[PDB]
RNA sequence: UAUCUC
């Protein structure tokens, strides 16, 4: 049901997805060119540990910023009020409740806000990382991805999918699904990070993850959310571990009224999406 | 932690 709910978003917000593929690879030219991989090789292992303090956190946040600074497909702080007009007031009550739904679901931290926005995964990011790691030609990292891309259209590409393409394209040995874990920042490797850049790479395809936000679309593309949502009668899951396909736009959506909700740089961004989306039910 | 794996 979770792919039928990605590929029945696809369909609908096809308008606001576009061919990002050149942009994201600029980027990761730029991160190849300016970033300071001996410090990325550090980030990687700070983040990798059972126990992370304040120190940690300063060496990630730090580093966040310099990748913020050399991109350009970036997400700007952007609030939302949301009225109503486009959004009718069922509708607005409606997000209203999932937003609330979305608040309502180890560190040694004095301030746990410091986190919000930090561990996100970039598709330039992972390319920089992949190709200067990996030792290849960022084309080649490029090709492989595509690949995974192309699966995606398709299916979620899992580890035995993986398995097959490195058959082909060996950059993606870089990606150890044994030692993939959660939270452990977009400077490490994951499936679900190639998978998110691969679904970049691609000539059409109506990729979620291309998708742009702006002030002037934001009502428009929470309307056609919501008509997915009532067709295939999605929702917000209760349990806390869990996050479907409506969970993941809703909260990346709302975030910012202003940038690429998948795929942009967000370490800038301060706040949740149900902070910096509000409704005035009026 | 908008992240892991399916
Ligand atoms: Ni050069
Ligand atoms: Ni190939």
């Amino acid at each position: 049901k979770s792919f039928l709910w990605t590929q029945s978003l696809r369909r609908e917000l096809s308008g606001y997805c576009s061919n990002i593929k050149l942009q994201v690879v600029k980027d990761a030219q730029a991160l190849l060119h300016g970033l300071d991989f001996s410090e990325v090789s550090n980030v990687q292992r700070l983040m990798r540990k059972e126990r992370r303090d304040d120190n940690d956190l300063k060496r990630l946040r730090d580093l966040n910023q310099a990748v913020n600074n050399l991109v350009e497909l970036k997400s700007t702080q952007q609030k939302s009020i949301l009225r109503v007009g486009t959004l009718t007031s069922d509708d607005l009550l409606i997000l209203a409740a999932d937003l609330e739904k979305l608040k309502s679901k180890v560190w040694d931290v004095k301030n746990a806000e410091l986190l919000s926005n930090q561990f996100g995964t970039m598709p330039s990011l992972t390319l920089a990382c992949l190709t200067k790691q990996g030792q290849v030609d960022l084309n080649d990292a490029v090709q492989a991805l595509t690949d995974l891309g192309l699966i995606y259209t398709a299916k979620y590409p899992n580890t035995s999918d993986l398995d097959r393409l490195t058959q082909s394209h060996p950059i993606l040995n870089m990606i150890d699904t044994k030692k993939s874990s959660l939270n452990i920042s977009g400077y490490n490797f994951s499936l679900g990070a190639a998978v998110k850049a691969g679904a970049c790479m691609l000539d059409g395809g109506n990729m979620l993850e291309t998708i742009k936000v702006s002030p002037q679309t934001m009502d428009g593309i929470l309307k056609s959310i919501l008509k997915v949502k009532k067709a295939l009668g999605m929702f917000i899951s209760d349990t806390p571990g869990e996050r479907n396909p409506y969970e993941n736009i809703l909260y990346k959506i709302c975030l910012s009224g202003d940038g690429w909700p998948y795929i942009a740089s967000r370490t800038s961004i301060t706040g949740r999406a149900w902070e910096n989306t509000v409704v005035d039910l009026e």
